């Protein structure tokens, strides 16, 4: 699909940018859970996934935090990741996300969606906001709108989520990522995938 492949080099940058996650466990009723051993997130479709951000020092004002997805295996990394024909046309859009965009940010009125005219890649970016009073990290609530097994979509192809911090003018301050598997039963899948280890 695309003419380039985005760099995935994890890079902490001058502010020590990194991502954190909750310790949800693999109970049968969790809406998302992170496998530290897989560095892979297991979640349901369109259910809320909180991701935390951490920095050490003060970043410049007007900073924006952007998410993107790319297929994991070397032979698929140029295909743009998008919702499958069925899901794209499900008319459950929230009123902001492009109906073909896989990743939504939930509960933020300053979200921004981009279809990249040269890479053709979809991405969602929001403003960077400091941790609530008392807290020490920033939580962003993401959603994934297709199952990993969607034919015509990923079709069971693993994917990475690449989160990049950028300044107001759009330049890179740090990057981090993780793989993702979307299914209806994320606790059991996480359990089983760690077993196979
Ligand atoms: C863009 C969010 C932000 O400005 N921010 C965060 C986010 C998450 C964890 C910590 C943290 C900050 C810490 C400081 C000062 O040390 C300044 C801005 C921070
Ligand atoms: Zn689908």
């Amino acid at each position: 699909m695309s003419s380039s492949v985005p760099s995935q080099k994890t890079y902490q940058g001058s502010y020590g940018f990194r991502l954190g996650f909750l310790h949800s466990g693999t109970a049968k009723s969790v809406t998302s859970t992170y496998s530290p051993a897989l560095n892979k997130l297991f979640c349901q479709l369109a259910k809320t996934c909180p991701v935390q951000l951490w920095v050490d020092s003060t970043p410049p004002p007007g900073t924006r935090v952007r998410a993107m997805a790319i297929y994991k295996q070397s032979q698929h990394m140029t295909e743009v990741v998008r919702r499958c024909p069925h899901h794209e046309r499900s008319s459950d859009s929230d009123g902001l996300a492009p109906p073909q965009h896989l990743i939504r940010v939930e509960g933020n009125l300053r979200v921004e969606y981009l279809d990249d005219r040269n890479t053709f890649r979809h991405s969602v970016v929001v403003p960077c906001e400091p941790p609530e009073v008392g807290s020490d990290s920033t939580t962003i609530h993401y959603n994934y709108m297709c199952y990993s097994s969607c034919m015509g979509g990923m079709n069971r192809r693993p994917i990475l989520t690449i989160i990049t911090l950028e300044d107001s003018s759009g330049n890179l301050l740090g990057r981090d990522s993780f793989e993702v598997r979307v299914s209806a039963s994320p606790g059991r899948d996480r359990r089983t995938e760690e077993e196979n280890l």
